[PDB]
């Protein structure tokens, strides 16, 4: 699929992902104004080939995969200006929900519902051999009030068929709030460190977003805010003692058994995904009416 620039029409910023910004955009050849919104992901005119390697990646990645829980690749559109790809997605209407939640009050069964729907989208991007590196509220993206897609791919990788893990680098963006103890340490990706991340992006959705209760937040309240080089170091330690983030107000104390369980500190006793899938229809079962 192929998109024409000249055709793009910009309404407003949507936001800033991992390789650039994310604008929203009316594509509209016939001039009339009833052409379809795309969200439209462009990396930076100004990054280097350790960006452009990357962005390549984060393309490649989401145009092969098709999940009703993932972000439609919509098509490319040849960028005459930064001379690279423009990522041409589709508008998922009421955004993340990192700023949907804060301003929606949302339903524990509607959550434990979208919860269970994440895990849908990852056991899939699990089955194509692939992890995402950065699963968090921030990109969950809510297209109604009962459906939910997993947004970027910027931090995604191939794991090779023969390995259960890959090897990460050391990196200031790296989202290690939301990272299990393996990743801080060994610098080392499981299949179970999403899972880890999926216990993180729980406890979010769970507090509603409310940013005095988000993860870097309680956990900088827990190290502190003077310990140098040293902040990863002191929240892997914290980590190893068995502290974890607290229980959410109003949030059921089995589902809160179910986020420590996916915070496991051995990745071997964390659920998969699909382990996550019949356990989520059970709950959400539950909580509805
Ligand atoms: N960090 C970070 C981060 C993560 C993600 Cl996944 C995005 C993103 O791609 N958001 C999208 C995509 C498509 N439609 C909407 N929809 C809306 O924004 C509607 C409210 C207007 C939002 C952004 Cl911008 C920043």
């Amino acid at each position: 699929t192929v998109f024409h620039k000249r055709y793009l029409k910009k309404i407003r910023d949507l936001g800033e992902g991992h390789f650039g910004k994310v604008s929203l955009y009316c594509y509209d050849p016939t001039n009339d104004g009833t052409g379809e919104m795309v969200a439209v992901k462009a990396l930076k005119a100004d990054a280097g080939p350790q960006h452009r390697s990357g962005w390549k990646q984060e393309i490649d990645i989401l145009r092969t995969l098709y999940h009703e829980h993932i972000i439609k690749y919509k098509g490319c559109c040849e960028d005459a200006g930064a001379a690279s790809l423009q990522l041409v997605m589709e508008y998922v209407p009421l955004g993340s929900l990192r700023d949907y939640l804060p301003r929606h009050s949302i339903g524990l069964a509607q959550l434990l519902l979208f919860a269970q729907q994440i895990c849908e989208g990852m056991a899939y991007l699990h089955a194509q051999h692939y992890i995402h590196r950065n699963l968090a509220a921030r990109n969950v993206l809510l297209d109604n009030d009962r459906l939910v897609k997993i947004g970027d791919f910027g931090l995604a990788k191939a794991v090779p068929e023969g390995h259960e893990y890959y090897r990460v680098r050391e990196d200031g963006d790296s989202p290690v709030f939301w990272y299990a103890p393996e990743c801080l340490k060994e610098y080392k990706f499981y299949y179970a460190s999403d899972v880890w991340s999926f216990g993180v992006t729980l406890y979010e959705l769970l507090t509603h977003c409310d940013s005095s209760q988000s993860p870097p937040t309680k956990f900088l309240e827990l190290i502190g805010i003077a310990q140098g080089q040293m902040t990863v170091l002191r929240l892997t330690e914290l980590l190893e003692r068995g502290e974890r983030l607290p229980r959410p107000d109003k949030c059921p104390a089995e589902v809160y058994h179910l986020m420590k369980n996916c915070w496991e500190t051995e990745a071997s006793f964390r659920p998969t995904f699909e382990n996550l899938i019949p356990i989520l229809k059970t709950v959400h079962e539950k909580y509805r009416h």
